[PDB]
Protein backbone atom coordinates (compact mmCIF):
# COMPACT_ATOMS: atom_id res chain seq x y z
CA UNK A 1 0.00 0.00 0.00
CA UNK A 2 1.59 3.65 -0.33
CA UNK A 3 0.02 6.49 2.02
CA UNK A 4 -0.05 10.28 2.11
CA UNK A 5 -1.32 12.65 4.36
CA UNK A 6 -1.62 16.06 3.94
CA UNK A 7 -1.48 17.21 7.37
CA UNK A 8 2.08 17.95 7.42
CA UNK A 9 2.90 17.91 3.76
CA UNK A 10 4.94 20.03 1.50
CA UNK A 11 6.47 19.88 -1.67
CA UNK A 12 9.16 17.61 -0.68
CA UNK A 13 7.18 15.14 0.92
CA UNK A 14 4.28 15.06 -1.70
CA UNK A 15 7.30 14.55 -4.18
CA UNK A 16 8.28 11.39 -2.20
CA UNK A 17 4.44 10.21 -2.14
CA UNK A 18 4.56 10.74 -5.61
CA UNK A 19 7.75 8.35 -5.65
CA UNK A 20 6.37 5.71 -3.78
CA UNK A 21 2.96 5.36 -5.42
CA UNK A 22 5.24 5.22 -8.79
CA UNK A 23 7.46 2.23 -7.44
CA UNK A 24 4.47 0.72 -5.84
CA UNK A 25 3.64 -0.42 -9.29
CA UNK A 26 4.77 -3.43 -10.88
CA UNK A 27 7.13 -3.68 -14.46
CA UNK A 28 9.20 -6.55 -16.28
CA UNK A 29 11.34 -3.93 -18.36
CA UNK A 30 12.02 -0.55 -18.80
CA UNK A 31 12.00 1.23 -22.46
CA UNK A 32 14.40 4.44 -22.58
CA UNK A 33 14.94 3.83 -18.86
CA UNK A 34 10.89 4.13 -18.40
CA UNK A 35 9.11 1.20 -16.01
CA UNK A 36 6.67 -0.27 -18.31
CA UNK A 37 3.32 -1.39 -16.64
CA UNK A 38 2.46 -5.12 -17.12
CA UNK A 39 0.03 -6.27 -19.35
CA UNK A 40 -2.40 -7.94 -16.99
CA UNK A 41 -2.33 -8.95 -13.53
CA UNK A 42 -4.79 -11.61 -12.61
CA UNK A 43 -6.73 -11.35 -9.04
CA UNK A 44 -6.17 -8.87 -5.94
CA UNK A 45 -2.61 -8.67 -6.84
CA UNK A 46 -4.19 -5.83 -9.80
CA UNK A 47 -4.80 -3.64 -7.08
CA UNK A 48 -2.73 -1.13 -5.43
CA UNK A 49 -4.23 0.43 -2.11
CA UNK A 50 -3.83 4.39 -1.63
CA UNK A 51 -4.35 5.59 1.93
CA UNK A 52 -5.22 9.50 1.67
CA UNK A 53 -5.56 11.32 5.14
CA UNK A 54 -6.69 15.47 4.87
CA UNK A 55 -5.45 17.99 7.05
CA UNK A 56 -7.98 17.14 9.75
CA UNK A 57 -7.01 13.30 9.78
CA UNK A 58 -10.39 12.19 8.10
CA UNK A 59 -8.92 9.33 5.48
CA UNK A 60 -10.30 7.35 2.50
CA UNK A 61 -8.90 3.86 0.46
CA UNK A 62 -8.52 4.31 -3.20
CA UNK A 63 -8.21 1.38 -5.73
CA UNK A 64 -5.70 1.56 -8.28
CA UNK A 65 -5.39 -0.60 -11.58
CA UNK A 66 -1.48 -0.89 -11.33
CA UNK A 67 -1.61 -2.04 -15.24
CA UNK A 68 -3.10 1.57 -16.42
CA UNK A 69 -2.91 3.48 -12.82
CA UNK A 70 -6.71 4.19 -13.21
CA UNK A 71 -8.66 4.58 -9.98
CA UNK A 72 -11.52 2.20 -9.79
CA UNK A 73 -13.23 3.30 -6.85
CA UNK A 74 -12.85 4.32 -2.95
CA UNK A 75 -13.48 3.17 0.18
CA UNK A 76 -14.89 5.91 2.82
CA UNK A 77 -15.69 4.79 6.64
CA UNK A 78 -18.11 1.73 5.83
CA UNK A 79 -19.02 2.13 2.28
CA UNK A 80 -17.57 1.37 -0.78
CA UNK A 81 -17.99 3.52 -4.01
CA UNK A 82 -16.69 2.34 -7.61
CA UNK A 83 -16.93 3.75 -11.05
CA UNK A 84 -19.92 2.60 -13.11
CA UNK A 85 -17.57 0.40 -15.50
CA UNK A 86 -16.56 -3.60 -15.74
CA UNK A 87 -13.13 -2.77 -14.84
CA UNK A 88 -14.65 -1.48 -11.02
CA UNK A 89 -17.07 -4.08 -11.23
CA UNK A 90 -14.31 -6.52 -11.49
CA UNK A 91 -12.44 -4.94 -8.52
CA UNK A 92 -15.12 -4.68 -6.73
CA UNK A 93 -14.42 -8.55 -6.55
CA UNK A 94 -11.49 -7.94 -5.46
CA UNK A 95 -10.95 -4.95 -2.71
CA UNK A 96 -13.39 -3.30 0.04
CA UNK A 97 -14.94 -6.59 0.86
CA UNK A 98 -16.04 -5.48 4.68
CA UNK A 99 -17.84 -2.77 3.39
CA UNK A 100 -21.34 -2.60 4.58
CA UNK A 101 -22.54 -1.49 1.18
CA UNK A 102 -20.72 -0.63 -1.76
CA UNK A 103 -22.34 2.22 -4.20
CA UNK A 104 -21.87 2.30 -7.87
CA UNK A 105 -21.05 6.17 -8.76
CA UNK A 106 -23.54 7.39 -11.69
CA UNK A 107 -20.83 7.58 -14.06
CA UNK A 108 -17.68 6.00 -15.34
CA UNK A 109 -13.79 6.78 -14.93
CA UNK A 110 -13.41 9.02 -18.07
CA UNK A 111 -12.49 12.19 -18.21
CA UNK A 112 -15.14 12.78 -20.60
CA UNK A 113 -18.49 11.55 -18.39
CA UNK A 114 -16.51 12.78 -14.97
CA UNK A 115 -16.71 16.42 -16.78
CA UNK A 116 -20.38 16.32 -17.68
CA UNK A 117 -21.06 15.15 -14.21
CA UNK A 118 -19.14 17.86 -12.56
CA UNK A 119 -20.91 20.49 -15.32
CA UNK A 120 -17.21 21.62 -15.86
CA UNK A 121 -13.92 20.60 -18.05
CA UNK A 122 -10.60 19.81 -16.06
CA UNK A 123 -8.88 23.55 -17.57
CA UNK A 124 -11.92 25.12 -15.30
CA UNK A 125 -11.37 23.23 -12.23
CA UNK A 126 -8.28 24.54 -9.88
CA UNK A 127 -5.39 21.56 -8.63
CA UNK A 128 -3.25 21.55 -6.20
CA UNK A 129 -2.85 19.81 -2.51
CA UNK A 130 -5.51 21.99 -0.75
CA UNK A 131 -7.74 20.89 -3.73
CA UNK A 132 -6.79 17.42 -2.50
CA UNK A 133 -7.49 18.02 0.98
CA UNK A 134 -11.07 19.06 0.26
CA UNK A 135 -11.69 16.42 -2.65
CA UNK A 136 -10.88 13.81 0.05
CA UNK A 137 -13.43 15.81 2.52
CA UNK A 138 -16.31 15.46 -0.22
CA UNK A 139 -15.83 11.75 -1.01
CA UNK A 140 -16.25 11.13 2.45
CA UNK A 141 -19.75 11.28 2.75
CA UNK A 142 -21.87 10.63 -0.85
CA UNK A 143 -22.67 13.50 -3.42
CA UNK A 144 -22.65 12.23 -6.51
CA UNK A 145 -21.93 15.62 -8.63
CA UNK A 146 -19.84 16.70 -5.85
CA UNK A 147 -17.45 13.97 -6.15
CA UNK A 148 -17.41 13.63 -9.75
CA UNK A 149 -15.10 17.20 -9.73
CA UNK A 150 -13.32 16.08 -6.22
CA UNK A 151 -12.58 12.83 -8.51
CA UNK A 152 -11.24 15.26 -11.31
CA UNK A 153 -8.65 16.79 -8.80
CA UNK A 154 -7.99 13.18 -7.03
CA UNK A 155 -6.81 11.54 -10.64
CA UNK A 156 -5.00 14.45 -11.54
CA UNK A 157 -2.97 14.97 -8.03
CA UNK A 158 -2.67 10.99 -7.55
CA UNK A 159 -2.09 9.18 -11.15
CA UNK A 160 -1.01 11.91 -13.27
CA UNK A 161 1.43 13.30 -11.34
CA UNK A 162 2.90 9.13 -10.93
CA UNK A 163 2.82 9.67 -14.51
CA UNK A 164 4.50 12.76 -15.70
CA UNK A 165 7.21 14.37 -13.58
CA UNK A 166 6.30 17.76 -15.09
CA UNK A 167 2.49 17.58 -13.73
CA UNK A 168 4.02 16.41 -10.15
CA UNK A 169 6.05 19.70 -10.04
CA UNK A 170 2.77 21.28 -10.79
CA UNK A 171 1.33 20.13 -8.08
CA UNK A 172 4.43 21.13 -6.15
CA UNK A 173 3.62 24.72 -7.00
CA UNK A 174 -0.38 23.96 -5.76
CA UNK A 175 1.28 22.35 -2.24
CA UNK A 176 -0.84 26.02 -0.84
CA UNK A 177 -2.44 27.85 -3.41
CA UNK A 178 -5.12 25.68 -5.90
CA UNK A 179 -4.70 26.83 -9.85
CA UNK A 180 -6.30 25.61 -12.49
CA UNK A 181 -3.83 23.10 -14.44
CA UNK A 182 -1.64 24.43 -17.36
CA UNK A 183 -2.19 23.82 -20.83
CA UNK A 184 0.66 21.49 -20.83
CA UNK A 185 -0.80 19.28 -18.01
CA UNK A 186 -4.23 18.98 -19.88
CA UNK A 187 -1.91 18.07 -23.30
CA UNK A 188 -0.04 15.45 -20.97
CA UNK A 189 -3.08 13.88 -19.46
CA UNK A 190 -4.84 13.30 -22.99
CA UNK A 191 -1.61 11.98 -25.20
CA UNK A 192 -0.06 9.44 -22.01
CA UNK A 193 -1.67 6.49 -24.51
CA UNK A 194 -0.05 7.77 -27.41
CA UNK A 195 3.03 8.59 -25.90
CA UNK A 196 3.51 5.24 -24.31
CA UNK A 197 2.71 3.61 -27.61
CA UNK A 198 5.14 5.68 -29.49
CA UNK A 199 7.77 4.63 -27.10
CA UNK A 200 7.27 1.06 -27.17
CA UNK A 201 7.58 1.32 -31.15
CA UNK A 202 10.71 3.77 -31.08
CA UNK A 203 12.01 1.01 -29.16
CA UNK A 204 12.35 -1.35 -32.93
CA UNK A 205 12.72 1.98 -35.12
CA UNK A 206 16.27 3.67 -33.20
CA UNK A 207 14.50 5.81 -30.96
CA UNK A 208 11.93 7.53 -33.39
CA UNK A 209 8.20 7.25 -32.98
CA UNK A 210 6.67 6.28 -35.90
CA UNK A 211 3.66 8.95 -35.47
CA UNK A 212 4.65 12.13 -34.04
CA UNK A 213 2.92 13.26 -30.94
CA UNK A 214 1.88 16.83 -30.74
CA UNK A 215 1.88 18.33 -27.43
CA UNK A 216 1.72 21.58 -25.38
CA UNK A 217 5.14 22.63 -23.76
CA UNK A 218 5.81 24.11 -20.43
CA UNK A 219 5.12 27.80 -22.19
CA UNK A 220 2.13 27.08 -23.64
CA UNK A 221 3.54 26.36 -27.22
CA UNK A 222 2.70 23.34 -29.31
CA UNK A 223 5.90 21.29 -30.27
CA UNK A 224 5.76 18.03 -32.14
CA UNK A 225 7.63 15.06 -30.32
CA UNK A 226 9.33 12.84 -33.11
CA UNK A 227 12.00 10.93 -30.91
CA UNK A 228 13.23 9.74 -27.58
CA UNK A 229 15.54 12.26 -27.21
CA UNK A 230 12.80 14.68 -26.44
CA UNK A 231 12.79 16.46 -22.90
CA UNK A 232 9.46 14.57 -22.68
CA UNK A 233 10.55 10.86 -23.31
CA UNK A 234 14.44 12.15 -21.17
CA UNK A 235 12.82 13.59 -17.77
CA UNK A 236 8.74 14.03 -18.28
CA UNK A 237 7.13 10.76 -18.43
CA UNK A 238 7.47 8.12 -15.90
CA UNK A 239 5.14 5.47 -16.63
CA UNK A 240 4.36 3.50 -20.14
CA UNK A 241 0.74 2.11 -20.74
CA UNK A 242 1.81 -1.68 -22.30
CA UNK A 243 0.71 -1.44 -25.88
CA UNK A 244 -1.22 -4.76 -25.36
CA UNK A 245 -3.58 -2.49 -23.21
CA UNK A 246 -3.53 0.05 -26.31
N1 LIG B 1 -10.56 6.82 -13.32
C1 LIG B 1 -9.44 7.34 -14.03
N2 LIG B 1 -9.55 7.94 -15.37
C2 LIG B 1 -8.37 8.48 -16.10
C3 LIG B 1 -7.18 8.38 -15.45
N3 LIG B 1 -6.19 8.91 -16.20
C4 LIG B 1 -6.72 9.34 -17.35
N4 LIG B 1 -8.07 9.09 -17.34
C5 LIG B 1 -8.97 9.37 -18.27
O1 LIG B 1 -10.00 8.31 -18.57
C6 LIG B 1 -10.22 8.33 -19.87
C7 LIG B 1 -9.96 7.00 -20.50
O2 LIG B 1 -9.80 7.10 -21.91
P1 LIG B 1 -8.40 6.86 -22.65
O3 LIG B 1 -7.26 6.80 -21.66
O4 LIG B 1 -8.44 5.57 -23.43
O5 LIG B 1 -8.15 8.00 -23.61
C8 LIG B 1 -9.18 9.46 -20.50
O6 LIG B 1 -9.83 10.77 -20.56
C9 LIG B 1 -8.23 9.41 -19.71
O7 LIG B 1 -7.30 10.56 -19.94
C10 LIG B 1 -7.05 7.77 -14.09
O8 LIG B 1 -5.92 7.73 -13.67
N5 LIG B 1 -8.18 7.24 -13.39
C1 LIG C 1 14.71 14.45 -32.19
O1 LIG C 1 14.23 15.15 -31.04
C2 LIG C 1 15.06 16.25 -30.65
C3 LIG C 1 14.65 16.80 -29.29
O2 LIG C 1 13.28 17.18 -29.31
C4 LIG C 1 15.01 17.29 -31.75
O3 LIG C 1 15.86 18.40 -31.43
C5 LIG C 1 15.51 16.66 -33.04
O4 LIG C 1 15.43 17.62 -34.10
C6 LIG C 1 14.67 15.41 -33.36
N1 LIG C 1 15.14 14.74 -34.56
C7 LIG C 1 14.47 14.68 -35.73
C8 LIG C 1 13.12 15.32 -35.89
O5 LIG C 1 14.98 14.10 -36.68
Amino acid sequence: DVSFRLSGADPRSYGMFIKDLRNALPFREKVYNIPLLLPSVSGAGRYLLMHLFNYDGKTITVAVDVTNVYIMGYLADTTSYFFNEPAAELASQYVFRDARRKITLPYSGNYERLQIAAGKPREKIPIGLPALDSAISTLLHYDSTAAAGALLVLIQTTAEAARFKYIEQQIQERAYRDEVPSLATISLENSWSGLSKQIQLAQGNNGIFRTPIVLVDNKGNRVQITNVTSKVVTSNIQLLLNTRNI
